[PDB]
């Protein structure tokens, strides 16, 4: 599991770029951007591709339960290849972005300044994460 944290905030115009590779028998993996350093803390976003259901799921977290899930179209990433993520924090919401294109819109549920820390897990090799 790994963590990023961000005691301080951050604030539209933030940028997450992940790098890494789905590993050849990945089931799922997720990037999360949490609301503390605490175990079950809220999140803001889940993002979860799911090569072992075919499909990328979008979710909050509130007080220990999942919100309604949305999910994007299809599933940009493939077992055994690299790939690249923008997470994008705007006023209204989360822009994901996939290899060359734009993959899904998710306004926000939770106050975007709650938001302290970024955890990546799951079935992904993560080569670099970035915060800009």
């Amino acid at each position: 599991p790994h963590k990023s944290s961000l005691p301080e905030g951050i604030r539209p115009g933030t940028v997450l770029r992940i790098r890494g590779l789905v590993p050849p028998n990945a089931s799922r993996f997720h990037v999360n951007l949490l609301c503390g350093e605490e175990q079950g803390s809220d999140a803001a976003l889940h993002f979860n591709p799911r090569l072992d259901t075919s499909e990328v799921v979008f979710n909050s977290k509130e007080q220990g339960s999942w919100g309604r899930e949305e999910r994007g179209p299809g599933v940009p990433f493939q077992r055994g290849q690299p790939f690249e993520v923008l997470i994008i924090a705007s006023d209204d919401g989360f822009k994901a972005v996939v290899g060359d294109a734009q993959y899904h819109h998710f306004r926000h549920r939770l106050p975007l300044a709650r938001v302290r820390l970024v955890e990546v897990g799951g079935d992904v090799q993560l080569d670099s994460v970035r915060i800009f």
